[PDB]
């Protein structure tokens, strides 16, 4: 037998300081949900359809990457907060308008916004990492997936 | 072509300044329930935890797809839908949800309370909406219909007998 | 925090000792049309006994949502149903189901008269329930599409033409 | 057998002969839509074809599961519908389409404009509807809200902001 | 060739013990599954949510329990009977309460009554076995079943 | 390199007649689903579900055929016509009645106009098959699944 | 400690006699299917639809449980034939006619071999179970699935 | 203006004895190596018996969606099959499947020139029936590049080098 | 008029010590021959790899879904299953498994016999089971034809001719 | 009786020269596959996403038709060769430009390589059929397939 | 050109030192698979079924992690140890307790095993790492799923 | 109170051309790996030639979602991949695959060392990569083992004892 005597193991917990990296990274994604579904209902223009629809599944993305950084806090030991107050009050975000908007400039609306909610993430990954790689790695998917969401959408009015 | 139309444009019905503004007010309120639920959904602890931290996801899902139905609803009767963080913050009428982890009797009176303030809405506002589009009154029928059943599904946990 | 209420504790929309009551006799006759309509599913026989015996469970299936639908919209509303058999037995409005096994014909008949006046009772309350909570008045539309088109599709089968 | 009703034949809800000549109006300009809509599939060429290309058939899926529920919700209340090709022809109220391959852009506005047509008739024809039978007045609201989320998802593509 | 000559072979059918031991199983599977419905709705308290739907696993296994063995009549030439004045009459199940009960009641109330039902088929199979074997293994498959949702269940309100 | 040079290189496009011939099979097949429908909704009378349920079969069928040649002369460069209008008045079926029928009336309604709607494929077949065999491949789907649907319909009312 | 220390360790085998009764189960589960088959496409006259699908689950059914049969077989190292003359020379069921077939009549006929097919499980039962109970478990599910079919489509002609 | 035919009664097309006979050809072999095939299913052994077991079952699929179609491919044109145990013992033109188990090697052998031997039925009646019905010989082709391809998913397990 | 129990504790069957140590038999190897199972599905290694790698896994789920079903039929019936490693280890009766990589030849054999030595305590345990309670005699019937399918197809790879 | 006397039954052999005019299909097949990703990968421009999206569907459409056709061959004993130096060397198409292209361009560019690939179906067409008309209803599919391709894709520029 | 000119290339080769510690990682998960079911079993109290369910999950997980670690040992031609004796001798695991145990206590036990579980995985991380990155990728994978799963389950006992 | 930046153009990730042009080597290699697994896949034959033909196409999905995902990796950040056959010709590094039939036992030989070629790219390229966008190098681990346990799944075939 090589079984330890421990009976209340515990788990890895997070400083303060990753807590508050992984919150930063929280707020934006839920900042680029609510922006990605006022750009979906108000875009109106040439190609109005295929944006409509890959905005949301940029929100997809968000939604489902915001409940796993979220979560992730939670099994650290650390509380996340995504209220609407916090949310707008922290975000580092670009305001989106309110108005019906051309695609055109949905695209490039959105594009700017997804880049900034990539630069929160690439800005906290090697303070993330060098405390727990395993959660650099979900920072990666996050990465991976909304530049691409980038790209998907952006090239629509790329030059040539 | 006997019974044929030949007009070249025939526009669709247009919503009012004031069904508009009475579909936004449902608009975020739908989403603060929903931002608040998700917020209850990972902070949430306690006995039975399991079974609120899933209910809450349920919650969410109705709401958030309450939610695009009733903005959508607003750009096919030609209104514009704000469901932005600032503004929602600034005119939901839900009482905010305290932050930190809180126990699952509280998140069910939290919540269930909440729940209701949504469908509140939803209710003053209903008349004034039916009377100028039925069609849409159908709309908030469902979205009232599924929030009690969820404030129901809720509630009974806590519940003494 | 603006628009926020400040309220701790809000209620949700109570329904009354009418309303309930209205939803009671609906559930109650969803639930006998339930029970005749397996026993018809397993007793009948004859020709184009199939087609019957497959109808009858869709019908089955579709009265036994409506009735879960309706005991819970009653909890939703703060009332309490009763689907116990003996209840259902002693305040069904639908006629007996005879016992044994009954022609493809016959069962047409019997199963037609009890889905319309199913339905019936769905309709004499209706006002009552729409004039108190509309949305609860939409559940009850489904189900009056959904039984009436039941009866065409069943009824049909003994139209002589 | 206390409560049990002793009619051995109950009739049910049975259509005049006014509410079924307005929803066999609906039923033929739903027809009409769908014919059209595949057309315009068809034909439709030029800037972002395959976006219109799509969203067509979407358009004419929905518009045949509306005739079909129209259609039988007539049967239903015991009148008889026609859907032949003569009669949608000769009573239709939408414009006629036209013929050989048509623009993105000319096909956004011939589409819209014949979707709003048949909402037209629609809307026209919902109070009669509903003052008889509310059970068939949301199936209306059912075909327009779809059907004007249809025209919005179609019209934005001519949008200029 | 050892094809038989026989142009009405006729099928097995039960004798009238037999069919009216399956009517009682019948009736009581039906009895269960209203009670399991009313449970279902009216519970409340502590783990609501669990019992709620436990209960209506429940129910699915006692309405296409009860469509079996009323189809297993038919098949044996005998008529089952499943109305609810004869369900009321001939049920053995111990009425149901009809108003909202405490999950902790649910869970005593219900166990009882699963167990209830659960001594019927156990009192007739050995008579049903001796005069059909391949009946008695459909009650094996309502034993089995029945007993499992008796443990779910009940396991709610164990000492330790 | 067994690269070939062109930078244009047009497709395979039909000739007048062969577009008449295709139109020929559309009209008919809509007009077909047009009837279907109108069966399936207004048939009443013995075994009413069993064709109610087939004829919204022969519908569906029919429809995506209609669809398949109408998108096949597309590709060809051939412009298809399938409004109400150009139906009704080009069409080779027997116009189909308006009220309630006998599921017996129904049998023999329909199956005349499948095979009507079957008489179309089978003149035009040896003409565009000349022209192009992958488009006969359709029209054998065609003939094949049709002439299915009309011995599966026409059974109903068959003598011994 | 409790580890069994021989290496080859042998399962249960079946013994020729055990094998010979299987097979009689085979062989007319195997002209079952090709007697419904041939029924499915003969069948012919009023409720046409209906029977031509029952007759196809019959098929199924019947298919399912001579590749259950075969391979319990196999399991217990019997060897099955399901050829076609075997088929021929040994099945019990009465042969089936050769043309188009009314409704009523393939009902009849039908039910007849379902029952004769039931029949040889029911004559073959016993000595199956006193070798093997587990295989008497198999031959219990085809006589209930068996003799439901004989239900659903004898019930067409019953006339009460 | 109209195209419309008259007559009430429109006929089918009818197969000729003789195209007939072809079919009925066709059909018995395909059933025939069915049940070969699942004879060498069940008592296939040896080296890779699992993927020759696997594929024997997914080549029973095949030939027995074939004879399906073929025998109501006949009932379509008005023919009549037969597809009965002794027909196909008397008729079919397959070598006939060895007593007991049989090794790996010799099933691919064994069946590989069964599906031949099927196969070139079809192939020897492909022409007759090309002739008489194009859009019957589609289906032969379908069999025959089916079944080909199972021949060589099967045999190619004894190929050297 | 009424056969209803009045009693208000109504008690459910228990097994007694003997039934309960020997469904802890069936459940103890169960468990074994899965650890196995996935030994041999991992360290199998040569001729014919994928089959053998493929059907090893399609053993352990039903291996764990046995033993899950015998370790709740233990719990229903008020027995206390005990499927620990170092439980499993002192009473499996199987022999163990050899520790590295082993030839597909010599895992079919290994494994072969592991199955026959599962099963065998299962028909070892049947009779005393099936006595006291002939439901749970049906679950063994279920592991007993399910593995010895298992052990055919996997003994069949080394069998000649 | 019909049984035939002989131990290998050959089927039928494809020529040599019928695997030759299947392997320029194959080969024009993979470089359509090959081309189609590179120009989903650098497509860019308006309605970026649809012709994204269109091309994905041509090359599945195409790498099934590559593998239908390379297994053709195989089953009538016939050898392909679908490496890329034989791809390259043999391939009819034009070579496809290596950098960012718009969607206008890209369009016209596939067109033209879709038109292309079905030309050479077009070319072998009667050669194959006159010695294996089954094979021919599989190139019929392809040129159906993607001449159906070619018009969802060039209709982006037509311009009426 | 580019074209590499051996014919055995070789992958790469995990050392003995590398194999060892992903057998350390395989060796507990399998250890916690078997615990988990254990108290899936025998769990018992408030709140029954949502652990009961969780615990489940729970396996899943951990079933789905060994075979994952296991196989990542063979693709680097490392030899894993699954047996029930292997495991019970080298699991750092505590044991568990042998009767029903309360939900509270199971809590409790689980969480502290998931924990010992995520600990060995961490303890190994850096050595792992080194050597083959790749596979640290999949180390990662299981500390997040382990230890969500340990959230999910401790928070029953959370009092806050 | 206020967090957000002001910009109206934030700039995404480029990759260096050095970055870019080590993903484009491990396209060229992964494309290559798909043709040559297809060719394998169509010639194979000899013993156990089915489950070679079945795992060569996993391997070939796995290879074609691999280059897919690079390839679109190099796209998001501002590189232009190429996949022209010419190119992939003339800067694969895999050596190439033989020109026809192959045995069972050749295959896994030539398919397991050209796959070892492929992930060995990728692992020259790696640290390069990584250091410059760890990101990039998850997709790599993901390629790295993904292509390994292909590797051991096929080479496993001719392992001895
Ligand atoms: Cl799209
Ligand atoms: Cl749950
Ligand atoms: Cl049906
Ligand atoms: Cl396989
Ligand atoms: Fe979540
Ligand atoms: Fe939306
Ligand atoms: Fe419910
Ligand atoms: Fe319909
Ligand atoms: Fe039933
Ligand atoms: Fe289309
Ligand atoms: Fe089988
Ligand atoms: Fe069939
Ligand atoms: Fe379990
Ligand atoms: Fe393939
Ligand atoms: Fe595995
Ligand atoms: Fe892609
Ligand atoms: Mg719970
Ligand atoms: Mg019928
Ligand atoms: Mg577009
Ligand atoms: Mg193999």
């Amino acid at each position: 037998s090589a079984r330890r005597t421990e009976s209340d193991i515990q788990g890895f917990h997070a400083t303060p300081e990753f807590g508050g990296n992984l919150q930063k990274v929280l707020v934006d994604l839920i900042e680029l949900s609510l922006q990605g579904k006022q750009a979906h209902w108000n875009v109106v223009g040439s190609n109005f359809r295929d944006l409509h629809l890959q905005l949301d599944e940029l929100v997809d993305f968000a939604r489902e990457g915001s409940d796993t950084i979220a979560e992730r806090m939670r099994a650290l030991d650390a509380v996340p907060d995504g209220r609407s107050d916090t949310v707008a009050a922290t975000t580092t975000l670009p305001e989106f308008p309110a108005f019906e908007r051309s695609t055109a400039d949905v695209v490039d609306l959105i594009t700017t916004r997804i880049n900034a909610t990539v630069d929160t993430i690439r800005r906290v990954h090697d303070a993330v990492d060098a405390e727990d790689p395993s959660t650099a790695d979900l920072l990666h998917g996050l990465i991976d997936g909304l530049e691409k969401q980038a790209w998907l959408i952006r090239s629509e009015n790329r030059k040539v």
